[PDB]
C-alpha cells in the first residue's frame, strides 16, 4: 500500500519445500534504522555487482523496499512500528533482507527483531562464524574457529511472557504458584517480577532436525547440543534429551562407548557425525580453549544469543557477522549489529554484516556463484588491509575506507 | 553426630555484623568428591603453613571435617547426600570451606552446591578473577582483566521451579496461563516443560548493595549491572532499575551527562565510582575486546554463572578460580571446578582453586597477612614455572609437579 512493487520482476515460489527462483526475482529489503541508511546501499551495490558478474547479465534482482522500525513511522504515521503488510509481503515474496532495527522504549513495545521472528514463525536463527584471514582478533588463534549456530527462535524466556512486580497479574500468578502449586521456593514473593520459560518437544525437535540436516548436507563433523540442563532439568535438560532422541529415532544414531554420545552416518559421504552435548557454562569456556573440537551447535534461544555474540567477538567479527531467520515458509536475512545512531549518515561503519547475510541469502536462493564471489571479494578486501575504521584502529599499515568504498573494494577483489 | 568437634579450638562469633575470630578458630571443611581427596589435603597444608609463618605460632586453625556428597553417603548411609547437621554446623561455626561436590542423577536430587546456597541463604556468589602472571592464556592480553563478580545466588531460573512436559502439574500451570492469564504466546502448549524465573526488589537490592560496598571498601573504579533487560523487561530489566535506584537512594548517586550512568563518591578516597549497565550479550563481547573498562560486576544467577566461567577461561584460570557464597549469617568458600573423577586419587590436578578460596576465607576472617602470603606463594610458584600438569602442557620449559608438590612450591615461595 505504500510499497511500490517492481514492474519488472517475478515472485519466488515455494513448490513444496523447494524454492523456485526466477531470473529476475523481487526481493523485499528493509533498509533499517541508524546506520542501515549507510550499510544497506553498500549491500545493494555489491550484490548487484556479484550477480552481474556471475551470470553475465542473465539474472537481476528487483529490489522492493518494505518498512519496519523508525522509517515505518515516517511512512505510515507515528504509531506503526510494524505494518501488517510487512509480515504479508515477507510471507509472499519468500526471502527478504533487513538492516539494523530501532525498538522504542516508553510505549510498551517489545523487540521488533524478535517480533518478526515470532510472527512469521522463523524458528531457526542461523549464525555462521568463521575467521576471515587478516581481521584483528583478541585471541591468539582465531583461525581455529569455524562453527555454525542453530539457535531456536520461538520458545525460551524470549517468548516475552512476564509480569511486573506488584502488578495484579504478577500477584495472581505468584498466588497460583504458592497456593495451587505449592511452591515454597520463591525467596521474596512480594515486589517480584515473574518470567515464564517454555521448552516443547515439537519446538526442540524441529530445530535439531535442521541442525543435523545441515551437518549432513555440508559434511560437518559434529553436532553439539548445548544446554544448562543440570539446573534446568525440564526445559534445557528436556532439550538435550529430545535432541539425542531425534538423532536416534530419525537419523539412526548409535552409542559411541557406553554413551552419551551418538554417531550418525552421513548417508552421502559415509563419514560419522558425533552428536554430543556440553553444559552451557563449560561451553563458553571450551570455545576459547578448544575451538577446533566444535562445529555445528544446536541450542535454545537465550543461550544461542550469548554463544553467537561471544564467538563473533573472538574471531574479530562483531561487525561482520551474518545471520538468518528461517522458517518453513520464508526467510529473513539480517545485519546482526545495532543501529549505531552516532555514526548514522556518516558513511563510516562496516557494511560487512549485512553483505555476508546477503551472501547467505544468495546461497539460500541457489545462487551459489554470486554468493562465492562476495566471500571472495570480502577475503580480498580484508587481506588487502583496505578496510573500514573499526578494523583499521586495530591494524597496522591499513588504508582507511568509508562504508561505501569498502563496498567497491569488495567488488574490486571479485 | 558423626562429626568430631576439635577439643582445642573455639567457635567464631557474629557480634552484630562483625566476625569475632579467636586465635584457634574451628573451621568446618567438606573434603569433596573426586579430586577433592587430592586438593583438600594440599589446601590444609598450605593454609597451616601460611598461618604458622604469618603469626609465628600464635594462631592455629582447628580443622573440623563435615560431610556432603558422595562421602556423606559412606558415613551416614546411602540415602543422605546432605545431612541436616552440615547446614547447622556451617550456620554455627560461621565460615567453612569445601571441595568439588557430586550431585547424583536418577534420584530426583537437585544440585547439592545450589542446595547449600539456598538452604543457608548465601545470596552472594563472589567470584574474583584476575590474571596471575605467567599462566598460559588463550588471549593476547589477559593481564588487562581484573574484575570481581557479584552474582545473585537466591532467585532467577536457578530457584529450580519447574515442571516436566506432559506432567499433570505442567498441564495445570499451562492451563492457568492460557485460560486465566490469557497468554497466547506459548508456541506449542502440548509436550512442553515450564520453568519459572523470579526476580524481586529485596533480592536484587541486597546483592547490589554488597557490590557497591565492595567497591567503596576497595576503591574499585566502577560497578556494572549486567542484564538481558531488552527482552526480559520485568525480571532482568527490573534488576537494572532497582540497581540504579539503590545507587541513587542509598549511595547518593548522581547523573553523569543525561544518564543513564551514575557517579557515587567514595566517602573514604574521594574518587568517583561509575554505576553503569550493559546488556549481557554485548558484555560477553566487551570482556574480550575492552576488559580494562570493567571492574566490579553485579548480575543475576544464570548470567553471573556464565560471565564468571567465561572470564576464568580467558585469564587461564579455569582450574585456579576462587569462589565464595556469603550470607548475613555465614560464608562457604569453595573449589569452583568439578570433581574430575578420572584423576581422583592420582595426585595430579591443580589445587589452585581451593587454595585461592582459602585465601579469600582467611581475608574474610581478618587474617590478611596469612592470606597475602598465599597469593605471594601462588605468584611465585607459577612464575617459577613449577607447575601442575594442566599448566605445563601449555607452557614451554616448565617443571611438572604433582598436586601435593605444587602445594609445597606455594609454601617455598612464601
Amino acid at each position: 500500500s505504500k510499497v511500490v512493487v517492481p514492474a519488472q520482476g517475478k515472485k519466488i515460489t515455494l513448490q513444496n519445500g523447494k524454492l523456485n527462483v526466477p531470473e529476475n526475482p523481487i526481493i523485499p529489503y528493509i533498509e533499517g534504522d541508524g546506520i542501515g541508511v549507510d550499510v544497506t546501499p553498500a549491500m545493494l551495490k555489491v550484490v548487484d555487482a556479484a550477480v552481474e558478474k556471475a551470470y553475465k547479465g542473465e539474472r537481476k534482482i528487483s529490489w522492493m523496499e518494505i518498512y519496519t522500525g523508525e522509517k515505518s513511522t515516517q511512512v505510515y504515521g507515528q504509531d506503526v512500528w510494524l505494518p501488517a503488510e510487512t509480515l504479508d509481503l515477507i510471507r509472499e515474496y519468500r526471502v527478504a533482507i533487513k538492516g539494523p532495527l530501532t525498538t522504542p522504549v516508553g510505549g510498551g513495545i517489545r523487540s521488533l527483531n524478535v517480533a518478526l521472528r515470532q510472527e512469521l514463525d522463523l524458528y531457526i536463527c542461523l549464525r555462521p562464524v568463521r575467521y576471515y584471514q587478516g581481521t584483528p582478533s583478541p585471541v591468539k588463534h582465531p583461525e581455529l574457529t569455524d562453527m555454525v549456530i542453530f539457535r531456536e527462535n520461538s520458545e525460551d524466556i524470549y517468548a516475552g511472557i512476564e509480569w511486573k512486580a506488584d502488578s495484579a497479574d504478577a500477584e495472581k500468578v505468584i498466588k497460583f504458584l504458592r497456593e495451587e502449586m505449592g511452591v515454597k521456593k520463591i525467596r521474596f514473593p512480594e515486589h517480584c517480577g515473574i518470567g515464564i520459560k517454555p521448552c516443547s518437544e515439537e519446538g526442540t525437535k524441529r530445530l535439531v532436525r535442521a541442525a543435523i540436516e545441515y551437518a549432513i548436507a555440508n559434511d560437518r563433523d559434529s553436532v553439539t547440543l548445548v544446554h544448562k540442563g543440570n539446573i534446568m532439568k525440564f526445559t534445557e535438560g528436556a532439550f538435550k534429551d529430545w535432541g539425542y532422541q531425534l538423532a536416534r529415532e530419525e537419523f539412526g544414531g548409535e552409542l559411541i562407548d557406553g554413551g552419551p554420545w551418538l554417531k550418525v552416518k552421513n548417508p552421502n559421504t559415509g563419514k560419522e557425525i558425533v552428536i554430543k552435548d556440553v553444559i552451557a557454562d563449560a561451553f563458553l569456556q571450551q570455545i576459547l580453549l578448544r575451538p577446533a573440537e566444535y562445529d555445528v551447535i544446536a541450542c535454545m534461544n537465550l543461550n544461542g544469543d550469548y554463544i553467537s555474540d561471544a564467538l563473533a567477538a573472538q574471531v574479530g567479527g562483531i561487525g561482520i557477522a551474518p545471520g538468518a531467520n528461517i522458517g518453513d515458509e520464508c526467510a529473513l536475512f539480517e545485519a546482526t549489529h545495532g543501529t549505531a545512531p552516532k555514526y548514522a549518515g556518516q558513511d563510516k561503519v562496516n557494511p560487512g554484516s549485512i553483505i555476508l547475510s546477503a551472501e547467505m541469502m544468495l546461497r539460500h536462493m541457489g545462487w551459489t556463484e554470486a554468493a562465492d564471489l562476495i566471500v571472495k571479494g570480502m577475503e580480498g578486501a580484508i587481506n588487502a588491509k583496505t578496510v573500514t575504521y573499526d578494523f583499521e584502529r586495530l591494524m597496522d599499515g591499513a588504508k582507511l575506507l568509508k562504508c561505501s568504498e569498502f563496498g567497491d573494494a569488495i567488488i574490486e577483489n571479485m
